């Protein structure tokens, strides 16, 4: 195999000067791009700049994409797909939390970006209730088979599990923990999509994710890379990627 | 004086080649920005492309800024004043309707915008139901009141009466009916905040403002100008801008 995946995902964060250095930061690093996927989500308002300002190994999204008649104000599909945005994030927290998004709007998020030829993160992952009370694959089996079928290219949808604990927080999964999940998603995606399938998706753990602990879960033969939120907003970050070449 | 004001709002539509055109039309009406605003109000990540096209004489401004610590998603005040991004949108309808924006988020993201120095286009209006059951100034009362008091520049925040009914409808708010309205928000703007300032003000009308109906509607005496969806996606919005000039 599987090829690794890094992404960065910039919340509500950056001037024109900060993203200028960072960028600059993470140039300087020599990856094959062939060999390992690098990608960067900035604000919306940022992609140009920040598009302007990556070399060409990293690829770069946007942050949500819309499910109609009445205009939402998110940006569409057919909107990114002809300003040429390669990848669009689904399920992320905040889209869920604070917005009321559904498993079924991720489903649909799911088949407009496909339809208009985007990569979709398609992200899930349990409260830390639901995990104390002992629920978690019961949630992540629930959300995965909300969209899993539609997958038709296995390059082209990754996954990403971070439970809403260890998103902002500090409060990392331990590699144990991420693992047993991601062999569990790996197995959703075997029994409803087929072998070959599951062992091509790409599963990725994000929730403060670090320098000191990217090594210790990337070694975890399902993790297969991160979404990076807090972490990617410092040049450290090319150490990170660096724990997946 | 009043310096009209005649705004374009395009939610979520264009490609990079139908904004060229358009732009490009735009580009071909000669008008003196010290007489007369006129701004274009992109989707987002439009923004730039749609920065680099219009000539100087347009502004231009974005559809919404966020109220953290929470990452919501959305462009902050602060991101905004580091684009050097001149106008915001707060409260039109699709915020309040289909993401739960209140009076006082709206006052909130009044805040945020001044203290940031962006210019603010503020809008309110009434629904159908509130209208058909003689609510309508009533709800506008509240809706005005619930931030106009934070007004400290009266050229730099603009009204937008918009009745819900008259939004993308077709359905235009005959002369009459919008003037009675501007009548009295101009009114509570004395009671709020003086004399001079609301004789300073700009309340402009949106609601399907079309080349048909615009001469008529700027002839009255309290409507300064204009927020135009629909009608602002085509080449024969220069023609509503001269109804201005």
């Amino acid at each position: 195999a599987r090829k690794y995946f890094v992404a960065a995902n910039w919340k509500c964060n950056g001037t024109l000067e900060s993203i200028k250095s960072l960028t600059n930061s993470f140039n300087n690093l020599d990856f094959d791009p062939s060999k390992l996927d690098v990608v960067v989500f900035p604000v919306s308002v940022h992609y140009d700049h920040t598009r302007k300002l990556l070399q060409s190994k990293f690829s770069t999204g946007i942050q949500n994409v819309s499910k109609n008649g009445s205009c939402t104000g998110e940006v569409s599909a057919e909107i990114a797909k002809d300003l040429n945005i390669e990848y669009v994030i689904i399920g992320h927290f905040e889209r869920r939390k604070y917005f009321h998004e559904t498993d079924e709007d991720v489903r649909e998020k799911l088949q407009a970006s496909l339809k208009n030829n985007l990569k979709a993160v398609v992200c899930f992952g349990e409260s830390l209730e639901q995990r104390e009370q002992n629920k978690t694959i019961e949630v992540i089996t629930k959300q995965v088979k909300a969209f899993v079928d539609l997958i038709d290219n296995f390059d082209n949808v990754i996954l990403v599990y971070e439970p809403l604990w260890a998103i902002g927080t500090g409060k990392t999964a331990t590699p144990e923990q991420a693992q047993l999940v991601h062999k569990e998603i790996r197995k959703i995606v075997k029994d409803t999509c087929g072998e070959k399938q599951a062992n091509q998706i790409r599963i990725l753990y994000g929730g403060s994710v670090n320098t000191e602990n990217c090594s210790s879960l990337i070694q975890q033969e399902d993790i297969d890379g991160f979404l990076v939120g807090n972490a990617s907003l410092k040049e450290s970050f090319v150490d990170i990627i660096k724990s997946a070449m």
